[PDB]
């Protein structure tokens, strides 16, 4: 009598079967989550999380949707979190957005006629764009948290000598150094959770995920007069990860009838975690925002 193989379990080691999970195209089983209000939803949001974290780091942010009556719900990007795949390895970026779009299907089979948001954040808002131009007209609306539009312009140049360099020989292990976490926020506290957090991959950024990186910036920019998605852009002056200077092209070029960008002056990346003040004012902008197109 032939039997079934042992349980399927996350890189941490935990049987899929004990968690909320989806199998995607590639047959890669995805860490789910959901925040879902005991009332009737008022519509679904999809949280998109960035480069080498996972969704457990939008909690907060998730809960507060959750008491505006969305339902929120999010997945670890292949490669991320508790998802399957080599950790910060994507076959093409594409892949990101084709799983994003398979799980909105999903909810809205279990939850029809509802809105669909996005709300993504860094390489996730990237990401998010992507999905929203592949479809447009079908979301209701998204927002996007320092999206990744530009690169800073000195770790793009450095990476398109590499990405010259790896696509000229073969050399699968080349990686650049890591993020700098202070980088992320003003705030020291949140660095340090990064820095202590086992989810987050802190490893140096391997060249083949680097140029799928270019690659999500290169798509992006082709998208944006094909963007027609209602959008709340929320970018800090200061961040030397996601350039600014997207913020603002994204602002100009996207056809959207609806588009509004708040800059936080000083703050850098991670405005969810930053300094107190900014923080706050980030999760009060998104609450009036939601609010006042899902009312
Ligand atoms: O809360 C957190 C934790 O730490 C992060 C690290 C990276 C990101 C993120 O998604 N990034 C997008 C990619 C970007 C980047 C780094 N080197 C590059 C070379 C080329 C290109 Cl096109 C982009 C890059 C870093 C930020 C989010 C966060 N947010």
């Amino acid at each position: 009598m032939p039997e079934e193989s042992s349980p399927r379990r996350t890189p941490q080691s935990i049987p899929y079967q004990d968690l909320p999970h989806l199998v995607n195209a590639d047959g890669q089983y995805l860490f789910c989550r959901y925040w879902a209000p005991t009332g009737t939803p008022k519509a679904l949001i999809f949280v998109s999380h960035g480069a080498g974290e996972h969704s457990g780091r939008y909690e907060e942010l998730a809960r507060m949707l959750m008491g505006l009556d969305l339902l929120v719900f999010a997945h670890d990007h292949v490669g991320h979190g508790q998802s399957e795949g080599e950790r910060m390895v994507v076959s093409d970026f594409h892949v990101f957005v084709r799983d994003v779009l398979q799980h909105v299907d999903s909810m809205q089979k279990d939850y029809p006629g509802l809105p669909v948001f996005l709300l993504g954040h860094s390489m996730g808002g990237a990401i998010a764009i992507l999905t929203a131009a592949e479809r447009p007209g079908h979301f209701a609306g998204m927002v996007l948290i320092s999206p990744l539009v530009l690169a800073n312009p000195e770790s793009a140049t450095t990476f398109k000598v590499l990405a010259a360099k790896v696509l000229n020989s073969v050399l699968p292990n080349l990686s650049s150094g890591p993020i700098d976490s202070s980088v992320l926020s003003r705030n020291k506290t949140e660095v340090d959770i990064y820095n202590s957090d086992p989810l987050i991959c802190r490893a140096g950024l391997k060249v083949c995920f680097g140029i799928q990186l270019l690659n999500a910036v290169s798509r992006v920019e082709r998208a944006l007069p094909k963007l027609t998605v209602p959008f709340l852009l929320l970018q800090g002056s200061a961040d030397r990860l996601c350039d600014s200077k997207g913020a603002y092209l994204l602002m100009e070029l996207a056809k959207s009838q609806d588009k509004t960008l708040k800059i936080y002056e000083g703050a850098y990346h991670v405005l969810h975690k930053e300094l107190p003040e900014v923080t706050n004012s980030v999760f009060h902008e998104i609450n009036m925002w939601v609010s006042q197109r899902t009312a």
